[PDB]
């Protein structure tokens, strides 16, 4: 192809593609939104979300197909755990009593 | 260029509105992004409103600090390090209330 | 009222009104930097990431159910409500709790 993309908007935002490094950049915006009636898919080895306030997944179900790692966990309304569950490195308590 | 505003014959819109600094894609059925390296989003607030499901089909999802959920289902085991406080119900294991 | 871009490296950005499909393909990286918010509103979101998805934020909120294969909690937490464990051993600090036949 021979097309190019470097849109420089009057508010300072930029949308650009650089083919030598194959880098797509969107910068200088306040908000972005995508509204679709079917699906949104991203297929890429690494997804990195740096959100200094919050990431909200407002959905009936979030599915992690393999491992999920978190710093801390808060479960609000119960759940189920199958397989070996290993607690270490502190106290596991239930209704105020240590297990 | 210096502007972006496209209205397609299906009613979709792809635009950038510099007055409010808002990038908008609307009225579409599907979107897909395929990249060989990485996608990064850096922004205070991310909101995904998905009336059916969000699937993270990956070897590992990492939340760097807190994860809050309504309910939890762990299918194939896990490890919990630190102090874990259970309250507000019963803990059952292998068919019996503990 | 159209969008079909093909770059010298083979990447494409296109919108197809017949199927109402937006496609970005053939790129190496994308980066979006915004000062306010990024929102997606759609029934189904699929992230197919052969290495890893990192949510680097003070808080990830799942409003309803979270399902995972395996779980690792690094620095503690709280669980409220009824929790049902099945199909393996429950242990704390190396001590297998007596929840099945020894």
């Amino acid at each position: 192809g021979s097309d190019a993309l470097h849109i420089r908007f009057p508010d300072g935002a930029v949308i650009e593609y650089e083919p030598e490094t194959s880098a797509l950049t969107v910068s200088g915006i306040k908000t972005a939104s995508v509204t679709a009636s079917g699906s949104v898919t991203a297929t890429v080895p690494v997804v990195m979300v740096k959100a200094s306030t919050r990431v909200t997944l407002d959905t009936p179900e979030v599915v992690c197909t393999n491992r999920l790692i978190t710093g801390t966990l808060e479960v609000q309304k119960g759940g189920t755990m199958r397989g070996n569950i290993e607690h270490t490195g502190g106290e596991l308590s239930s209704n105020g009593k240590v297990l």
